[PDB]
C-alpha cells in the first residue's frame, strides 16, 4: 500500500502530484493544480502526501508518469514533517531517476535565510540524478505576499510547456467533481451517526472508547479543557491571551520548546456571511452524505454531516481569496452582469489585488461584491468542499515547562483583529476564538468582535475544551544544563523562552547546576504590553546571578524607540563573554524584521569582539545556525 508506483498503476493514474506541506498551503495548491490538469489536459491525476508512501523504489518511476512536486520549506531550511523521509531518501539513498519527468514549485518566504531551500534542492537533485525537468522551476514568496500569484504564473508556464513542448490539447476549465453529495432528509442531529463537527469519526462512535488515550497527532486531537485564561495586555484595543490547558487526565505529552496545534472552528459572523453568499441559510441543519467519484480522492471530513458542521468545523472560509478561486467558480455566477464583472476581476492580477486582496475580503464578501449581493445559489456545495482548503490547526509555542508542570500546557497568543471602514471584521480565527473563551470564562464584560460556538458538536467542547495536539520541535534547551544560553524574544517571542526559564528555575530547585541565562525581551510600554511582567523577578530570585533580563520598550519614549537588538548591543561584552563559554543562542518571535535585525547585530558583535570582518562574522553566525548553536522559533 506504500508503493506509490503500484498505487498509480492500480488506480489507472498517469500524473502524480506530491505535496510537502506543514500548514496546508502546498496541499491546497497540489489539489488546485490536479483538478485543472485533469479538466484542461485530460490527465489522470493523483494527489499524494509524501508520508503515505515509501520512496525506496521511486527511482523506478516510468517516463509515462508526469510528476509535480509542490513543496514548502520549514524550520531552518528543512523539509516539512510529511516530506522528511522523502528528503532523507533523495539526499542520502536515491541513486538515479533516469526516466522521471518532473517539475517543482517551491513555497517559501524570503525573510528566512534559507529561502525555498527545499524546492530548490529537490529541483536540483532530481536533475542531477537523471530526471527530466519538463517545466521550469519557480517559487513563491509568502514574505512579500506574492505566493499565490507566483503559483498562478508558474501554473501558466506549466500549461504552456504541456501544450507547446509536449503537444497536449488544452481545453477550457470545467468543474469535474470528485465527490457526490446526497441530502439525507431522513437523518437529523438526533441520529448519532451524523457528524455535527466532531474532529474525526472516532469522536462520533466513541460509545466505550477511551478518548483520553494515545496517540494524538494531526489526524486525532485530544479535547483539552482550558482551566484558566488571562488577558495579558492592559490596552483596550490590543489583546494577548494566556491559556492553560489541563492534560492531566490524558496521555498527551509535551517537552519544553514543543508546539501546540490548536484545531479551529469558524466564527458565527463569517459563517453567516458564507451561508448568505451561497444561499445556504435555510440548509445548515440539513444532513449530507458524500461519496468519492475518484478512487484516490479522500473525503476530507466525516460523513454523514450537516452543511453547517462542514462550514463551521471543516472549511477555511476566511482568509485571502486566491484569484484561482475566482477563475474556478466563474461558471457558477448567478447572472450575466455578475459574470462580466467577475470574469474581468479574475483575469486581471492588479485589479484583483486592488478590489479584493487589499480590502481583506473573505470569499463570501468578494463574491457578494461581484454580484451586487445576489446569492451564488447555483454553486454546488461539492465545489466548495473541493475548492476551499480544509480548516487547519494553528501552532503556538508552548510557554510552560514540562519539567515544572508536566500536567499543564500554556500558550501565549496575541489576538489578530481589526474592523474595516465599511464595518467588516477581519479576524484571526484561532486567536479570536481564544479571546472569546477568555471573555466568557472570566465574565469580563468585554464585547467580543466575533463570536464562536464554545459548546461545540453535541456539547463535546463544554467547559471550554478545544481539540489540540503537540508537535515535537527541535527548539530545545541544551542537554548539558551548565551550558549558558542567550534568549532573545520580544512580544510573543517570549513564549517558549518563558518555558525555558521556568524549566531552569525548576532545575535549580531540583539542585541541578544550571548555567547562566540571559533574556532579551521587548514590548511597546512597560505598563501596556509587558508579558508576564510579575513572573520575571520571581524567576530571578531562584536563578540568582545566573539570570539577567534586559527589556526594550519601543514606545515608552518617542525620541528613542528601543528594540531587543539595541539592548543586545548595549550589553555586548556580556553577550560575547557568554558566546566564548559556548552559549547557545535562541531567537523567537517575528521572522519578518526582528530575527534578521538580531542576527545582524550578533554578527557585528562577533566581528568587533574577534577582530574579523563583518562578512566573515556573518558567515560564522550562519554556520552556528547550520550547527544548531543558534536556534530560531520565528514566524
Ligand atoms: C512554529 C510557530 C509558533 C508560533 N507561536 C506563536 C505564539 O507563541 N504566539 C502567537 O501569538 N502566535 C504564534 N504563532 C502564530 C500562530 O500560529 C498564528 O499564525 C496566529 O496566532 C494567527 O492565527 P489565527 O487563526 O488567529 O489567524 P488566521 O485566521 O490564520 O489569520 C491570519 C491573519 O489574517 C488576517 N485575515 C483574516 N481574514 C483575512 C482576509 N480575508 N484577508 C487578509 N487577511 C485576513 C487575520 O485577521 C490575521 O491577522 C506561531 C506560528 C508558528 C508557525
Ligand atoms: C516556522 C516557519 C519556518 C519557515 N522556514 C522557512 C525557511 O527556512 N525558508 C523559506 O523559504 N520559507 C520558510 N517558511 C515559509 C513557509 O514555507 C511558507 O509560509 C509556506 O507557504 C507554507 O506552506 P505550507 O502551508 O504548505 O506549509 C517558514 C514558515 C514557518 C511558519
Amino acid at each position: 500500500s506504500r508503493d506509490v508506483l503500484s498505487t498509480l498503476k492500480k488506480n489507472n493514474k498517469n500524473t502524480l502530484l506530491l505535496f510537502g506541506s506543514q500548514t496546508g498551503t502546498a496541499e491546497d495548491y497540489a489539489n488546485k493544480l490536479s483538478r485543472e490538469l485533469h479538466s484542461r489536459f485530460g490527465l489522470k491525476t493523483m494527489v499524494a502526501d509524501f508520508a503515505d508512501y515509501d520512496w525506496d523504489n521511486f527511482g523506478d518511476i516510468t517516463e509515462d508518469i508526469l510528476v509535480f512536486f509542490i513543496v514548502a520549506t520549514y524550520g531552518e531550511g528543512e523539509p516539512t514533517d510529511n516530506a522528511d523521509e522523502f528528503h532523507t531518501w533523495l539526499t542520502e539513498e536515491a541513486d538515479t531517476l533516469s526516466t522521471l519527468r518532473y517539475t517543482v514549485f517551491g513555497l517559501g518566504n524570503s525573510t528566512y535565510e534559507f529561502f525555498n531551500a527545499i524546492g530548490r534542492k529537490f529541483d536540483r537533485l532530481l536533475s542531477e540524478k537523471g530526471g527530466d525537468r519538463f517545466a521550469e522551476y519557480a517559487e513563491g514568496d509568502d514574505g512579500t505576499g506574492t505566493l499565490d500569484e507566483d503559483f498562478m504564473a508558474w501554473k501558466d508556464n506549466v500549461f504552456d510547456a504541456l501544450k507547446n513542448d509536449l503537444n497536449f490539447e488544452e481545453k477550457e476549465l470545467k468543474y469535474e467533481p470528485n465527490v457526490k453529495l446526497t441530502e439525507r432528509d431522513d437523518l437529523s442531529a438526533a441520529d448519532s451517526q451524523v457528524s455535527l463537527g466532531e474532529p474525526n469519526k472516532k469522536y462520533i462512535n466513541s460509545e466505550g472508547i477511551d478518548l483520553t488515550k494515545g496517540p494524538f497527532d494531526h489526524t486525532h486531537p485530544y479535547l483539552a479543557r482550558i482551566t484558566e485564561t488571562r488577558e495579558l495586555f492592559s490596552s483596550k484595543e490590543r489583546h494577548c491571551i494566556h491559556v492553560e490547558f489541563d492534560i492531566s487526565e490524558s496521555n498527551l505529552k509535551y517537552t519544553t520548546g514543543d508546539h501546540l496545534a490548536i484545531w479551529p472552528s469558524n466564527s458565527d459572523e463569517n459563517i453567516k456571511q458564507f451561508a448568505k453568499c451561497f444561499g445556504l441559510e435555510d440548509k445548515l441543519d440539513t444532513v449530507i452524505e458524500l461519496k468519492a467519484l475518484d478512487s484516490t480522492y479522500t473525503i476530507p471530513f466525516p460523513t454523514p454531516i450537516t452543511y453547517g458542521a462542514v462550514i463551521r468545523h471543516h472549511l477555511e472560509i476566511s482568509g485571502p481569496v486566491s484569484r484561482q478561486f475566482f477563475l474556478s467558480i466563474a461558471g457558477f455566477a448567478p447572472d450575466e452582469e455578475t459574470k462580466k464583472t467577475f470574469t474581468r476581476l479574475g483575469g486581471d492580477k492588479q485589479e484583483f489585488a486592488t478590489k479584493v486582496t487589499r480590502r481583506k475580503f473573505n470569499i463570501a464578501d468578494a463574491l457578494l461584491y461581484s454580484s451586487n449581493n445576489t446569492p451564488w445559489s447555483d454553486v454546488p456545495f461539492e465545489f466548495l468542499i473541493e475548492n476551499i482548503q480544509h480548516l487547519t490547526p494553528r501552532y503556538y509555542s508552548i510557554s510552560s515547562s514540562s519539567l515544572s508542570e508536566k500536567q499543564l500546557i500554556n500558550v501565549t497568543a496575541v489576538v489578530e483583529a481589526e474592523e474595516e471602514a465599511d464595518g467588516r471584521p477581519v479576524t484571526g480565527v484561532v486567536t479570536n476564538l481564544l479571546k472569546n473563551i477568555e471573555i466568557a470564562q472570566n465574565k469580563t464584560g468585554e464585547k467580543p468582535l466575533v463570536h464562536y460556538d464554545l459548546s461545540g458538536p453535541r456539547g463535546k467542547f463544554n467547559k471550554f475544551k478545544l481539540p489540540v495536539h503537540v508537535r515535537r520541535s527541535n527548539f530545545k534547551l541544551p542537554k548539558n544544563s551548565t551550558t549558558p544560553v542567550i534568549l532573545i524574544g520580544p512580544g510573543t517571542g517570549v513564549a517558549p523562552l518563558r518555558g525555558f526559564v521556568r524549566e531552569r528555575v525548576q532545575q535549580v530547585k531540583n539542585g541541578v547546576n544550571v548555567g547562566k541565562t540571559l533574556l532579551f525581551y521587548g514590548c511597546r510600554n512597560s505598563n501596556e504590553d509587558f508579558l508576564y511582567k510579575q513572573e520575571w523577578a520571581e524567576y530571578a530570585s531562584v536563578l540568582g546571578e545566573n539570570f539577567e533580563m534586559f527589556n526594550a520598550f519601543s514606545r515608552q519614549d518617542p525620541s528613542k524607540k528601543v528594540y531587543v537588538q539595541d539592548k543586545i548591543l548595549e550589553n555586548s561584552q556580556l553577550v560575547h563573554e557568554l558566546l566564548t563559554e559556548g552559549a547557545i543562542i535562541y531567537v523567537c518571535g517575528d521572522a519578518s524584521r526582528m530575527a534578521r535585525d538580531v542576527q545582524t547585530t550578533i554578527s557585528k558583535i562577533v566581528a568587533k569582539s574577534r577582530e574579523i570582518s563583518e562578512d566573515k562574522a556573518a558567515e560564522l553566525v550562519k554556520s552556528w545556525k547550520v550547527q544548531n548553536r543558534y536556534q530560531e522559533d520565528v514566524w
